[PDB]
């Protein structure tokens, strides 16, 4: 599959869900991307205009794309792998409840898996790794990748 052929990757937040505090959702989106920083030679930078590799966007129902939303439950969000354009972008269902914790459906969680298709990666059979295809709430102050996590990811960059 694609990978990005670059070491810089910017990323662009769309709009905010109106489920948490701005600089709540900028944390996680931030968090999220240093999970994948940390074990590549990936370096991600949040641009506030014009065109991102990564665009974020919070979204319900048909938005646009071939992957329509679903209201409540089912699919939390989706990306694409990396590529021109749409390529790369992370799509999350604003018909969830987004937070910082257990409650709801966790963004930062939701945006490492994300991220990880937003990179070339696709689903993990193994339950622990965060490339599985259910969500699953983790303590995410805790928070690691599997070693299938980082096997799969180191597999395509460095
Ligand atoms: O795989 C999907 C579609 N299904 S799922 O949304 O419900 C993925 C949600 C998920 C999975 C694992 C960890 C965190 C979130 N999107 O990437
Ligand atoms: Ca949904
Ligand atoms: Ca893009
Ligand atoms: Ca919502
Ligand atoms: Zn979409
Ligand atoms: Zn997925």
């Amino acid at each position: 599959g694609p990978v990005w052929r670059k070491h810089y990757i910017t990323y662009r937040i769309n709009n905010y869900t109106p489920d948490m505090n701005r600089e709540d959702v900028d944390y996680a989106i931030r968090k999220a991307f240093q999970v994948w920083s940390n074990v590549t030679p990936l370096k991600f930078s949040k641009i506030n205009t014009g065109m991102a590799d990564i665009l974020v966007v919070f979204a319900r129902g048909a938005h646009g794309d071939d992957h329509a939303f679903d209201g409540k439950g089912g699919i939390l969000a989706h990306a694409f792998g990396p590529g021109s354009g749409i390529g790369g972008d992370a799509h999350f269902d604003e018909d969830e409840f987004w937070t910082t914790h257990s409650g709801g459906t966790n963004l930062f969680l939701t945006a490492v898996h994300e991220i990880g298709h937003s990179l070339g990666l696709g689903h993990s059979s193994d339950p622990k790794a965060v490339m599985f295809p259910t969500y699953k709430y983790v303590d995410i102050n805790t928070f690691r990748l599997s070693a299938d996590d980082i096997r799969g990811i180191q597999s395509l960059y460095g």
